């Protein structure tokens, strides 16, 4: 009924981005590749997505970026999209956003990824909440 | 079962008993507000809990035209109660989509636990379906 993946090990095995880490703005962009290691460190698949820093929240002056991404896990696939702010992002401050099984074990489930950068352009902590 | 890892919470009914606002629901703009009481469902029809919230809008993104609104609830269940508050798009509540921002559990059954609260408008000012899904 309801799935907890924790994800303690995701690495970025690429990125390409003209994200400036200590001082993000408007129009920068990132497109990357992850793995993703369970709770005693096999590997449980990938992710590819992009991302976009959009625009700048005036409540808060957070630099709202859109991330997009398929995560092909072992046993089915799981599509991410949704906002974050770069500004947590940035200081290891989980995000999250929409995440809807797409096939597998996952067809018919919706609910959340959420992950927190452990390493810049290296490595990240990730969980997928699920439910049906 | 003892001490889940993950916790689904459906409210297929979710009625709006009492909601006081000044939205324009055709035309929304900033600084339009609403509050609002809950009575929560389950799918046998028995009443599973309430909630009691409000939200502000509070900008329009550049993006789109979103109208970017903070909500913020207190739900209580028969059995805890669960705290959420976050960001959604009211061009989204008004058309009958999905929203969801954080929820925190923060007592009874729901202590420890975080996730996030979901729910679609079903009739404007009156109804709404709802999922709550949370993990330790
Ligand atoms: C899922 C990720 O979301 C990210 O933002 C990110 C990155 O690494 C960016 C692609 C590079 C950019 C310069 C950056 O933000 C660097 C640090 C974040 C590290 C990992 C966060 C998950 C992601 O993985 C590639
Ligand atoms: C869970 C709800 O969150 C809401 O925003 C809402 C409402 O009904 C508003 C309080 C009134 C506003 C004018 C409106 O848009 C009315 C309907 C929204 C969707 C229907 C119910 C979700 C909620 O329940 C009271």
């Amino acid at each position: 009924q309801a799935l907890l993946i924790k994800v303690p090990t995701e690495i970025v095995v690429k990125v390409v981005d003209d994200v400036d880490v200590a001082a993000p703005a408007v129009g920068q962009v990132g497109k990357f590749d992850d793995e993703l290691y369970d709770e005693a460190g096999a590997q449980i698949g990938t992710s590819s997505g992009n991302f976009r820093i959009e625009y700048v929240r005036p409540t808060d002056g957070g630099l709202l970026t859109y991330y997009q991404e398929d995560i092909t896990l072992s046993d089915g696939v799981i599509h991410a999209e949704g906002w974050a702010d770069f500004n947590d992002v940035r200081t290891s401050k989980w995000v999250f956003y929409p995440a809807t099984g797409v096939s597998g074990r996952y067809l018919g489930l919706t609910g959340f990824r959420q992950w927190r950068m452990t390493g810049v352009r290296k490595s990240a902590e990730a969980r997928i909440l699920l439910g049906e």
